[PDB]
């Protein structure tokens, strides 16, 4: 089946943040006015026995010390006193500051993404779900011992871990921004390919995924991880076609090679032309959206497969992309004709799809060579390093 993370206490606690506000809420409840909820099966989010259980599943990556300060950043935030200037520095040495402020459900906000994701991924290992999805998840820069551009603890990486842990794991990243957090876990592990697919540009947050500042050469991986880490930088105002061309013959080689049993997909909106980030041109149109040519790729390879959020400011259109995404997903896993109206369907927050009401969104329509020149040597390089055999001149021909 094709199974879907949500709750009733998941979608409050994917709601209390003040960045992402109700998002997961129109998300899903976008999702519900189109009738997919009885295509999918409900995917509970992880709950653990004792505080000693959750630890232990949190640092399997995070350090103790940044989940103990996680944890005080949320206590001290639902009390009304200021912090003391020794609770101020001790949150600036995790970076829970600036852009990863404190609020009053911080730590069990950030826990919810953790346990659902690895929820989702339990479900992919015991075969109950051959695709799960979990919009509330995706937040690929939380680091081992740092908050990062929203994230403040990943996800994605513990999923990852729970998945090779249980083999080898293809992990795409599809956000306007480089999945660093999840790149450094995995920098040094062979078994975890990691692609990203962003924007790079001076002084563009996180500043990785791109040539490295001698001459500028591209890092990718170390020990015995070298070559495992993938990137592809684009420059601003990329269409569907032109980021679907870049990134396909890449998509398909990686399978081809790599073999992987499980494949992880980070799927953050913030590509969309319409996203008030306005770098990328990407649309969630369905005759072709790059995001749906991505995602149908992936699952036509049938590896049992995690889709993730991340990303994504204009909420409505976030929406009206991850509904087209979840549908697609049904259509090919199940076999099984998902016919979706053009227009957006009466429900709790169809005022925000104002003013057309549309599932369209509101949008009309050299460099990449050398890129898939530099890929290919490195997947070439990494197959040989680690002793993987594949036609070269298929993948060769992919290009
Ligand atoms: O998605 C991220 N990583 O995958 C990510 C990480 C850090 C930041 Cl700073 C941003 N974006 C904004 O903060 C932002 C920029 C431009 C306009 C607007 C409107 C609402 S938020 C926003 C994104
Ligand atoms: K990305
Ligand atoms: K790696
Ligand atoms: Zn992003």
């Amino acid at each position: 089946s094709v199974g879907i993370v949500y709750g009733d206490q998941y979608r409050q606690l994917c709601c209390s943040s003040p960045k992402f506000g109700d998002r997961y809420a129109l998300v899903m409840d976008l999702i519900n006015a189109y009738k997919l909820i009885p295509e999918l099966s409900r995917v509970p989010p992880l709950q653990w026995d004792s505080p000693s259980r959750m630890y232990e599943a949190v640092t399997a990556f995070h350090s103790t010390e940044y989940v103990d300060a996680l944890k005080k950043l949320q206590m001290l935030h639902c009390e009304e006193k200021e912090l003391t200037a020794d609770d101020e520095l001790l949150m600036d040495s995790f970076s829970l500051n600036y852009d990863c402020p404190g609020f009053p459900s911080v730590f069990d906000y950030s826990l919810a993404a953790v346990q659902g994701s690895l929820a989702a991924a339990s479900a992919l290992i015991c075969r109950h779900c051959e695709v799960v999805i979990n919009w509330g998840g995706g937040w690929h820069h939380a680091k081992r011992s740092e908050a990062s551009g929203f994230c403040y603890l990943n996800d994605i990486v513990l999923a990852i871990h729970r998945l090779v842990s249980s083999t080898r794991v293809l992990y795409v990243d599809l956000d306007l921004h480089h999945g660093d957090g999840v790149e450094e876990a995995f920098w040094y592990s062979p078994r975890v390919v990691t692609f990203s697919v962003h924007h790079a540009s001076p002084g563009f947050f996180p500043g990785t995924g791109t040539w490295n500042m001698k001459l500028p050469i591209f890092l990718n991986g170390a020990g015995r991880g070298r070559f495992s880490a993938f990137n592809l930088p684009l420059e601003e105002g990329i269409n569907d076609l032109d980021w679907s061309n870049a990134i396909g013959p890449i998509l398909d080689s990686l399978n081809i090679v790599i073999q992987p049993s499980y494949v992880v997909v980070q799927c953050g909106a913030d590509c969309l032309a319409t996203d008030p980030h306005r770098i990328f041109r990407l649309t969630n149109f369905y005759p072709l959206s790059g995001y749906l040519y991505a995602i149908k790729k992936i699952l036509s390879w049938k590896v049992p497969t995690l889709i993730l959020g991340g990303g994504g400011y204009n909420f409505p259109d976030t929406a009206r992309l991850w509904t087209r995404v979840t549908a697609l997903t049904i259509e090919e896993v199940k076999g099984k004709k998902m016919t979706i109206s053009p227009e957006i369907p009466e429900h709790s927050y169809f005022s925000r799809y104002g003013p057309d009401f549309e599932l369209d969104i509101d949008y009309f329509p050299d460099s990449i060579q050398k890129h898939h020149r530099r890929i290919l040597e490195q997947l070439r390089n990494y197959a040989d390093l680690n002793k993987l055999i594949y036609d070269y001149d298929q993948v060769y021909q992919l290009y």
